[PDB]
DNA sequence: TTTTTTTTTT
DNA sequence: TTTTTTT
């Protein structure tokens, strides 16, 4: 039987005390209201899990109050008693980078940033392969890097393209009716697909990512 | 004043879904009144996740498993968007390894349970006394100061109340104990984790403020 | 132009005050930090402005502690003073409906879930239209109302058959190549539309509400 | 041994469904990465659910999608397979009241309200008993109902005063010493209450909330 | 086309 | 990647 997890999420290290105490109290909402346990019992057993992860993140790891934390430790309740299995106890860390470094780096980008959030993306492609159908699959990328995929259909005597990419940012290529003989397909993709995405919607990361294996799944 | 976009903590994996969200959920009013279409707002998040994309992955050289917050302000005019970049704030948490923490962990997860029963020392110092001759006492845990305390003599009784942060919050209700004036100093050095023993757990904040409550009378 | 926003989102009306208090400190982490403001000014103005909260909630819309309410709120930051434009104050209220008039409902129901829980959604379908280059778009729908959308593209003896429904739960038929000849579109369409979706995809809403018009924006 | 539940806690009708999804698989997200489950198995049982509560929230509770809800229910995972346990579920609803219903009552309250903000929180109070060591607490009232307590600790011509309310705003009356005879205590508390408060500190509900039972639990 | 909404804080 | 988080 899976036992119930007591996770804090991401939490600056000088807060994670009153974030395991609130999401453990939330938790045990019912059993409180029940009568399976107290507001005691449950402070009380928040508590004695706060006074361990004090000796584990300030002592142990050194972990500065200005770091992020991320804790989560599964938990039982039997017969009126809150019980921790710190066998499944797992914590995450990450450390601070100095405003010093940080600051005069966002400030100079900064002053570049007007430029570039107009500035249209421009991508390169290559064939990945085509279907049984005859559909043409395509990845896209960014800089080198791969960030997407594309597929283009051709019909009768014109192409019908969508696509999809990550990053910079991810966006969605609705089917769209390009002016194309099947004939001009491969010269096609490379000379328009940055000029494509030019008008492409702005989605969430998820849904891009979706038709990215929707698409290269095909292959 | 402007409006400021808030991310909060997010992994960098996903901060552009963060930016996306945050800004539709600040600008819902003005799209229902159709001072802005969805179009616009998503081409203002997706712009400006392009330009965080060179920020955090190029310039900052941030790994997608790291920790990111951003806040930048913006303003609304005449149906667009515009962000003001001299307000552009990012911070950075970088990512620990798992094989420098999970067996710090690992070890420790056995002496949990040994740690837990075993009560909290803490050690006193005289700070000073109030205007009515309440004495408060600085409460310190493994030599760092993490609490106060303050007793208030009577004839033959005291009243004792204080408050700790660390290791954990915790709050002693106003108690009475029999002990002459003469020999409470001696008392409290004896007795203080005695007391926090069977103390309240608390929140950070509650435990914070009643420490300096007491801190604030000298 | 327009003015930074405090937003309570939904909270229940017993606890607006600590949600009014927390994202007033979170958007004015700043200005204290930078020292325009200190954490007195900004807990002053909470509390003032939850006071006077506390009388439009109780006095004026009568709500009770257990309601559920949505608070928003312009303001800007003067001389090391904050100051709320009350014009732009918006409340929402949503009045609780009584356990006494749910649970039973919840409960009979509870008896009957987990055998509707294996249960195969039976889909209907409407032809929509064709698209310029052939394809054809039905609306899906679901005990008489439109959930979903899906399109067909013709091809030699074969077809590809997209789809995805909202309601009632979000489905997306992956792209799927079926044996039909094109004369027989529309009898398979409509013959099959509940079995396709039988081994479709759980995906979110957003995720079907999109692909729905992405398929019905190519007949409109 | 009791089993994780799943809680979505408030959302809007009409966006159950995804929220139902994510908290289910923020929760089972180890589950996923162990190889226990695959994101297959969590995302048909997220929608398994969401197709059983359509039909409660839509069909049986006559839900509108503005309104708000709250869903939480058990589930148990054994052997790679996730179970719902139905017996369980709790499905709380809150019906919305039209904009046209409120938005003028809020309007008008807006004209009144920067004058209503300046104003000092008008309270009473009233004797509840004494402690052992001669405190008096009183209990401190709001529109007639209580909100708050107050103890005072007597001394030499002088007093000690400390309290806190709840409503409409919670607040917290740092130990104060005064001027007042122990025999006028009683008639310096009852004019002196409200105005003590003005100057009183602007804090978190459950602050003022924990300061009032430990004053209330020293009476006899 | 959604039709509701996508946060910060916790 | 994804949440809960005062009756």
């Amino acid at each position: 039987a899976m036992l119930p997890t007591l996770r804090t999420g991401l939490v600056i290290a000088a807060g994670y005390a009153d974030k395991v105490r609130r999401v453990l109290f939330a938790q045990l909402r019912d059993a409180i209201k029940s009568g399976e346990l107290s507001n005691k019992d449950v402070a009380m057993a928040a508590g004695n899990l706060n006074r361990v992860l004090f000796e584990l993140l300030v002592n142990k790891l050194k972990a500065d109050k200005l770091d992020v934390v991320r804790i989560q430790i599964d938990y039982e309740v039997r017969d009126s008693q809150i019980q921790f299995d710190f066998s499944t106890l797992r914590v995450e860390l990450w450390r601070r980078v100095p405003e010093e470094e940080i600051a005069p780096i966002v400030e100079d980008f900064a002053r570049a940033a007007p430029r570039l959030l107009e500035e249209e993306i421009r991508f390169t492609v290559e064939k990945v392969g085509e279907t049984d159908v005859g559909d043409v699959v395509y990845r896209i990328m960014y800089r080198g890097s791969d960030v997407g995929a594309l597929i283009v259909t051709p019909l009768n005597g014109e192409a019908l393209v969508r696509g999809a990419v990550v990053e910079p940012t991810p966006l969605l290529l609705k089917r769209t009716r390009v002016q194309v003989e099947a004939d001009r397909i491969d010269d096609f993709v490379r000379e328009s697909v940055s000029r494509l995405f030019s008008e492409a919607q702005n989605v969430e990361k998820r849904e891009a990512v979706r038709v990215v294996n929707e698409i290269l799944s095909l292959v």
